[PDB]
DNA sequence: CAAGGGGACTCCCCCTT
DNA sequence: AAGGGGGAGTCCCCTTG
């Protein structure tokens, strides 16, 4: 069961909106916010130790998106942080919640990746033999690095919180179970981010369809994009906008013809939803309302 | 025109649509077309020697956009061309026209600009002293390069045709006047492309204006773009679209409200033009028609 | 391949406060 | 400067023939 002391993520990071920064760009470009942040009501990743009150140390580090949680080529930078990418905070005996309001992600160069990665692999399995390392092991350490650089997603990271309860000594030597956050996408990384409908020229139509709408959106590859018109309650009607890739303008607009509603001769207007859908994927835009009107 | 023999550009290069290629990208990415090219009917830069029939040699090279024509950091690459960027063709005594259907522009790196530059300058003022060069002159040769690299536009080039009449010897040793073409813009270079109206949602209105139009365009700068609605008669009637920069969507759409026509209570619809205008500049889109209708 | 095109990786900036 | 953002280089790739 839960019974023993455990860490819990009180407020997860934003899965979508964060830009990873390269070494060149700067260290002061803004902190990884919470999933609940708004331009004014800002929130930061928070975690809490439950089933214990007292002095404690929580540390965060970047791990892979892969279930087997291996350390990431990327490093966390900030006021609280080590050079190895490890951020450490102290919870007072009163307040067992730790906020991380200044977390940045240093984006490793593909020319950098292996050296930066063996450095980490060293630091990590050098306490396993603290005097030195064998060439045999250093050959095989480079072997992990290589096989990891071939599969490693540099667009997606996960925060890993490792909580440590300070003992009687003064030593923060007791471990808790490590808690991994949900994935974090690089917003300035290849597409597949948050589909957005900025505005559309019409929000209404006849039940017949064929009415041409100009839809302004965030970047949508002609390849992977549709215009899904659906009702959710009513056993899920679904139909699509009538557009050729030529009709998707510089990946920021769609000129499409509305589809007909499933049931003609409706006595009165029927409100439906439309949304962007990646057919290749399954992601969706924030859906807007559309009204279908009756005939003559 | 000069009585003596002279070159004339029969068909100029396309001022607008050509991409300059970097060394990495490839050598086979398409030839600099004529100002008259279409996707069916393709045309290439052509020049002719007039006021002479016989064997002759025409060579093309890239010169600065600056009126005093200096050799450009960029080089011409192709089937006909030298490593120094100089393309050479031979006109037989019958046909005194030279077509250049395979001209590419190698785009120099900013890290390689000075070296590539001193190389064409050595080549150029090494025939002025063909045994060697003085360090003093090589100090001052580097001085030309430096002062040129400060002011050189790497987005704009001009073709320079140098025609040479073969003499009795067999030597193509007689010069004609060199003819410089109109400027050639890098299409994949910063801003300053052709304002284009892709499509608009409405082409019509009431004389009253205030009708909202969604216009899809090529990239425009939010601050320094406008929507000029004008009548061709030098009466000048001109007015503008109504929109905030917020209304210019990801620089590829404009949502604006039509202006009122100058003269209300017309009894017949009046056709006007609208166009994009850079107010900062004076560059215009290809203008589309708009119809103003009467009231109630 | 030729003849086009489009879209990442690293970096370099600018507006706002 | 802290806390956002878009732009620009050079490159590394895709359409159709």
């Amino acid at each position: 069961t839960a019974d023993g002391p455990y860490l819990v993520i009180v407020e997860q990071p934003k899965q979508r909106g964060f830009r990873f920064r390269y070494g060149c760009e700067g260290p002061s470009h803004g902190g990884l916010p919470g999933a609940s942040s708004e331009k004014g009501r800002k929130t930061y990743p928070t975690v809490k130790i439950c089933n214990y009150e007292g002095p404690a140390k929580i540390e965060v580090d970047l791990v892979t998106h892969s279930d087997p949680p291996r350390a990431h080529a990327h490093s966390l930078v900030g006021k609280q942080c080590s050079e190895l990418g490890i951020c450490a905070v102290s919870v007072g005996p009163k307040d067992m919640t730790a906020q991380f309001n200044n977390l940045g992600v240093l984006h490793v160069t593909k020319k950098n990746m292996m050296g930066t990665m063996i450095q980490k692999l060293q630091r990590q399995r050098l306490r396993s033999r603290p005097q030195g390392l064998t060439e045999a092991e250093q050959r095989e350490l480079e072997q992990e690095a290589k096989e990891l650089k071939k599969v490693m997603d540099l667009s997606i990271v996960r925060l890993r919180f490792s909580a440590f309860l300070r003992a009687s000594d003064g030593s923060f030597s007791l471990p808790l179970k490590p808690v991994i956050s949900q994935p974090i996408h690089d917003s300035k990384s290849p597409g597949a981010s948050n589909l957005k409908i900025s505005r559309m020229d019409k929000t209404a139509g006849s039940v017949r369809g064929g009415d041409e709408v100009y839809l302004l959106c965030d970047k949508v590859q002609k390849d992977d994009i549709e215009v899904r018109f659906y009702e959710d309650d009513e056993n899920g009607w679904q139909a699509f906008g009538d557009f050729s890739p030529t009709d998707v303008h510089k990946q920021y607009a769609i000129v499409f013809r509305t589809p007909p509603y499933h049931k003609m001769k409706i006595e009165r207007p029927v409100t439906v939803f439309l949304q962007l859908k990646r057919k290749r994927g399954g992601d969706v835009s924030d859906s807007k309302q559309f009204t279908y009107y009756p005939l003559v």
